[PDB]
């Protein structure tokens, strides 16, 4: 089953049919006019952010043993992990780039739907997710609502309800208890047999689209192209 797509639903419709019951949806016609949609290119990103230091995750998946985190400039990240035939997967993941670079904040907008939350606009966390084709964020859940906005490229996204948590075999450790032990796209069904029958939603999220990921919904994300997404974590 595919995540439903709705064009600019009213605040009330979003609240009653999606936010309150905790059901995912893709919102169209909302972020398609961010300036970012037309302005953000590798060249623009280099011009505005190239000299700044960013954290970069190196390795296929953050659950891997060889996975690590390092620091480099945005120019270095683009050169080593996007443009030149990269040797390893690098991902500028989960970074508050817009607090670091306020000029880029002018190219985005917080969706009006976030004002249905009980939290302060000031406390919404805005993260950049910028990387090559093939980045993977393993199946995990977050403690706030999320609007994940796709700017450049496409992502394949799989969503499992919190009701299905048993079939997802969360890690026992404290660092990883919000992360599944299962590789979604190649699950070990001898070790994790309950995963096979667990229902899910999926989508390909394209530029200009917003995915609403309800609080605690399990999500898995693979970039299909050079990709730039912006998430808003809110309550
Ligand atoms: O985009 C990705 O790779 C992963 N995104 C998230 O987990 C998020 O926005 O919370
Ligand atoms: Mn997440």
């Amino acid at each position: 089953s595919t995540v439903p797509r709705l064009h600019r639903p009213s605040l009330q419709h979003f609240r009653e049919q999606f936010l309150v019951p905790g059901r995912p949806v893709i919102l169209k016609g909302v972020a398609d006019h961010w300036p970012a949609m037309q302005k953000w290119s590798l060249e623009y990103i280099q011009e505005i952010a190239g000299a700044r230091t960013v954290p970069v995750e190196v390795g296929s998946r953050y659950t891997d043993e060889e996975w690590s985190q390092t620091l480099m400039t945005v120019n270095e990240f683009i050169s080593k992990y996007i443009v030149n035939e990269p040797r390893d997967v690098g991902y500028l993941a989960c970074h508050q780039l817009f607090d670091q670079i306020p000029e880029l904040k002018q190219d985005i907008s917080i969706p009006d739907y976030a004002s249905l939350g009980d939290g302060e606009e000031e406390e919404i966390t805005i993260n950049a997710w910028f990387g090559p084709q093939g980045t993977i964020s393993p199946l995990h859940q977050d403690p706030q609502q999320n609007f994940l906005v796709q700017v450049m490229g496409r992502k394949y996204i799989r969503l499992y309800s919190p009701q299905e948590s048993g079939a997802l075999y969360p890690h026992d450790t404290h660092l990883l208890h919000n992360t599944s032990q299962v590789d979604v796209e190649n699950p070990d069904l001898e070790k994790f047999p309950k995963f096979a029958k667990a229902p899910f939603l999926s989508a390909i999220l394209s530029p200009g689209e917003i995915l609403f990921i309800p609080v605690k919904y399990w999500h898995y994300v693979r970039a299909l192209d050079l990709s730039f997404s912006v998430s808003f974590w809110w309550s």
